[PDB]
């Protein structure tokens, strides 16, 4: 519980100020803590940006594509993937751990393949099978995920469209009735 | 010469860092003395703000002025599309681009950014009214579009499996298929 709280701290103050803007100082003091105790839980700062893209990662997994891996139809798995993808990045609860795993480097890539992976066995099986209007399973992955990743700089949530509108709409340009 | 100086610097900007890189660092890669860089750029809250401002002079010059005639909405937003993706991904333009993306001065580029989105908007809602593409909230059109083509610098390369015009064809044909 301590650690978790730590990467999602750091998180937060590296997506304010960027990485090299964010000492371990000030990671330290909010956590409440000591440099001498941070250093306890991670060894320094590359460390510390690895954890928290793979904490990310893990987050991902459990929110996002744990509830979509099982469904069948490729166009009905895109659609709820896409819908979860905006909703956990404007109601998330872990929004700057998030933003840094797609904003050691081995390991995390691979990680971040399985998703490109799987977008682009949904779009091919959605292709082959009449459900949406052929195009390369890569272009439509990198598009789909190129609307949802940029979310983040754009997005007001006082602002006059919803996030529900924003899903919505989204998901409608990619995956219309066809 | 100046444009010359900014791509220099941006390139080691997105290589090195905004705070790993120095001015005179900058003046050596651009080749210059240190007085002959000042003439153009003093500090690097001057040289930040001037790369962000030739970024959105790209916009005018590599695409809104070469698709604002086109009278034909979805024309128009297709034309968009594939310019905006071509300046994303030429060597010469994808770092002024990247950092444009990546107090008062904040303002004044907030406001340049936003003539581009306004246009995108205008353009959704002439198509969507005039029944050239499926209904959407224009805001949504726009920044759907927006996050389509910029986030491409973070996955393409030049000798990749799809080429530029591969990756064009397709998102033009995903979003603005004939309907």
């Amino acid at each position: 519980e301590r650690y978790r709280a730590i990467l999602e701290t750091a998180a937060r103050l590296i997506c304010d100020r960027g990485y090299e803007g964010t000492s371990m100082q000030e990671i330290a003091a909010a956590c409440r803590m000591t440099k001498a105790g941070l250093y306890h839980h991670i060894q320094n700062k590359e460390q510390l940006l690895f954890a928290i893209m793979n904490y990310g990662m893990d987050l991902f997994e459990e929110q996002v594509l744990s509830r979509v891996q099982d469904i069948a139809n490729p166009v009905e798995r895109l659609r709820a993937c896409m819908r979860h993808n905006i909703l956990l990045v404007t109601r998330g609860w872990s929004k700057e751990v998030i933003i840094i795993l797609h904003e050691t480097r081995a390991f995390i890539d691979a990680r971040k393949k399985k998703y490109v992976d799987f977008l682009e066995e949904a779009f091919s099986q959605a292709s082959q099978q009449g459900l949406i209007r052929p195009v390369d399973p890569t272009v439509g992955a990198f598009s789909f995920l190129g609307m949802v990743l940029w979310i983040y700089k754009w997005f007001k949530p006082d602002g006059r469209l919803t996030d529900e509108q924003i899903a919505d709409g989204m998901v409608g340009m990619l995956f219309p009735p066809f």
